[PDB]
């Protein structure tokens, strides 16, 4: 019975889980990194803006002011080690400062399910998907850093590692909680069939050419948020007007509107990504055929003229791309099992509320491992009470036991057929439009296939080198993922984000201003328990309003939203006749908790020249409210 001990244990070897292993080696920690694949602006006011609009207001605030206060030195670190602002290779340069540092990095060593007494995480129980070796990993904290669940659906663009194993086995100690399962961003530009992301100054084409999306979208077209454009391209498919193929209805990218050389200087990336998987150069304007444009109807002229098909268009639809939901964390990131941290996709921080900004992308796992890998480190400095040898021991053999049990049980049923069948329920019944008499259907599917896979049994009957030995024990945790992310979904009935419910087609601040945790505190439970954080309006920065694109009108207001806002108004014009900056207005309107580092002020380039022509108030960037009071 193997056990390693350490100070500091990181499960994940991506971005945010590096990132944070060089916080904990900075703090002298022995540090392990358990990974699953081997080693080879705008100012801030508005990005929090851009961050709390994008996240339809389900976001925690305080949150999303320590990301956007973190983000520029996120940047400016990333350069000091070498990624060349064009990438702003990032895991290179990442991976390459964790080994100056001397990270343990290990690779093949699968977690099976986290250590864990009184309450307290001592580490993990782990597989070696070589040897199928069983081993324990003792630790005074843990972070998880493993992704998203986006393998449970049947179309995604995660690669195959991002399965949410993590999160269940965080679900499965009864302990720790995932908040949102149901927030799922579907972004609008996946590859057909690849699921390649192909995200830029280019237009969405439907099968005649049209350039649609501005009869959707006035204000914001192809630039609304990745859940709205989703939504508009699908409705566009559904009258009809999608391009045919052999893996359904899809529309175009047209890249090569922007000239060659635009997209081969600029865009190298989606060029050479196009031609190696689709056999299409995006840069080639040129014509290749008229048929396409047949057929259009004569009398919806908001789509405007049928445009002739060009050889550079690129086949695209929306697919499942990021996992909003997660572990549950508190700010600093600790999970409600004290000592498990969790950074990233995988956890619900919760900066993304239902929506993850697509400008958000480059930078959210550096700047979480940064700041949570420093909570992580400091708490992994404290001196706690030891978890007994014996105790450790049974969590070894009870993982042993599991894995002879999937080899050697009476059970008939394949665990192929049972993971197959679940991302098709995914698929079809809880993607982008979601009905309540549908996601009743899917829940039960759901349950009978949760039922049927306790009979799963591995027909190849090794410990070791065992493919579909962690397709078993992979697919059972997804499917309680499953039930998690489709209850959620059921019981909320409005459309916030990525969630958008037919039958409750308005955002709900009064009622559904909440954050859906679900937790599974007993073994005999065959249904998550379900419960709500609601969200403070009153120590929102700014109240929930109209996001800027998608559907109008459409949120019933919080019953405190007057209250607040009036209090948020005189707050801003007493403090600014005072002459308070920006940093002092934000911290009256809403104290965060940032470390010292990191809350630093950001300065820029144009700092002077913001000053000088008198721009640089709190009010210059986020001014909705003091409209309103000025046009009065």
């Amino acid at each position: 019975m193997k056990i390693t001990y350490c100070d500091a244990l990181i499960i994940g070897g991506g971005l945010a889980g590096l990132r944070a292993s060089i916080a904990c080696k900075q703090k002298g920690l022995n540090t392990i990194v358990l990974s699953l694949v081997p080693v080879r602006g705008d100012n801030e006011d508005l990005h929090f803006l851009d961050t709390v609009k994008g996240s339809d207001w389900g976001c925690d605030q305080q949150v999303a002011r320590m990301f956007v206060t973190t983000a520029p030195k996120a940047i400016r670190e990333l350069a000091s080690w070498g990624v060349p602002w064009t990438r702003i290779t990032m895991l290179y340069a990442v991976a390459n400062e964790a080994l100056h540092h001397k990270v343990d990095i290990q690779d093949r060593k699968d977690m099976l399910a986290f250590i864990h007494h009184d309450n307290k995480c001592y580490g993990a129980v782990v597989r070696d998907l070589i040897t199928g070796e069983i081993s324990a990993y003792v630790s005074k904290g843990t972070l998880l850093a493993t992704g998203g669940y986006g393998r449970v659906y049947k179309h995604t663009t995660n690669a195959v590692i991002c399965d949410g194993a993590g999160a269940a086995s965080a679900l499965e100690t009864g302990v720790a909680k995932l908040g949102n399962m149901e927030a799922v961003q579907f972004h609008p530009t996946a590859l057909v069939p690849s699921g390649i992301l192909m995200t830029d100054g280019g237009v969405l084409r439907d099968k005649f050419g049209r350039r649609f999306m501005p009869a959707y979208e006035p204000e914001k077209k192809e630039l609304a948020s990745r859940d709205v454009v989703s939504r508009r391209i699908l409705e566009h498919i559904q009258k009809g007007y999608g391009a045919k193929s052999p893996y359904g209805d899809h529309v175009w990218l047209d890249i090569a509107i922007l000239g060659r050389n635009h997209v081969e200087k600029n865009l190298r990336d989606v060029r050479d990504i196009a031609m190696t998987f689709a056999g299409i150069d995006p840069a080639d304007s040129e014509e290749q055929t008229k048929d396409n444009m047949q057929g259009m109807p004569a009398n919806e002229p908001e789509y405007g003229q049928a445009m002739a098909k060009q050889k550079g268009w690129i086949p695209i639809k929306p697919m499942q791309h990021y996992s909003m939901g997660g572990v549950r964390t508190n700010p600093k990131g600790e999970t409600h099992l004290k000592g498990l941290f969790c950074a990233g996709e995988a956890a619900c921080w919760d900066l993304h509320g239902f929506n993850r900004l697509g400008g958000n992308s480059v930078s959210e796992a550096v700047v979480a491992g940064m700041i949570i890998g420093d909570y992580f480190a400091s708490h992994c400095l404290e001196a706690q009470i030891e978890i007994n040898t014996q105790k450790v021991e049974a969590f070894i053999k009870e993982s042993q036991d599991y894995m002879h049990f999937l080899l050697h049980n009476e059970g008939k049923e394949d665990v192929y057929e049972i993971r197959e069948r679940m991302k098709e329920v995914m698929d079809e019944k809880v993607g982008v439009f979601r009905e309540g008499k549908k996601l009743e259907e899917a829940l039960k599917e759901l349950q009978e296939l949760y039922a049927r896979s306790k009979n799963i049994c591995v027909k190849n009957k090794v410990l070791h080198n065992n493919p579909e030995l962690e397709d078993a024990y992979r697919t059972k945790k997804m499917l309680k993922l499953a039930l998690c992310i489709t209850q959620g979904a059921l019981l909320r009935t409005e459309s916030r984000g990525a969630h958008t419910r037919i039958d409750y087609p308005k955002r709900d601040d009064e009622k559904w201003l909440n954050r859906t945790l679900a937790s599974w505190p007993s073994t005999e439970q065959d249904m998550p328990t379900i419960e709500y954080e609601e969200l403070d309006v009153m120590k929102m920065e700014i109240s929930p309003d109209f996001r800027g694109y998608g559907k109008k009108g459409n949120f019933i207001p919080h019953p405190k939203k007057e209250e607040r806002d009036a209090e948020i108004l005189k707050t801003i014009l007493e403090l600014e006749k005072l002459g308070k900056d920006r940093i002092e207005v934000q911290h009256a309107l809403m104290p965060f908790e940032l470390q010292e580092k990191y809350k630093a002020r950001n300065m820029r380039l144009e700092d002077e020249e913001v000053r000088a022509r008198g721009e640089h108030l709190y009010s210059f960037n986020v001014h909705d409210l003091l409209d309103q009071h000025n046009a009065n």
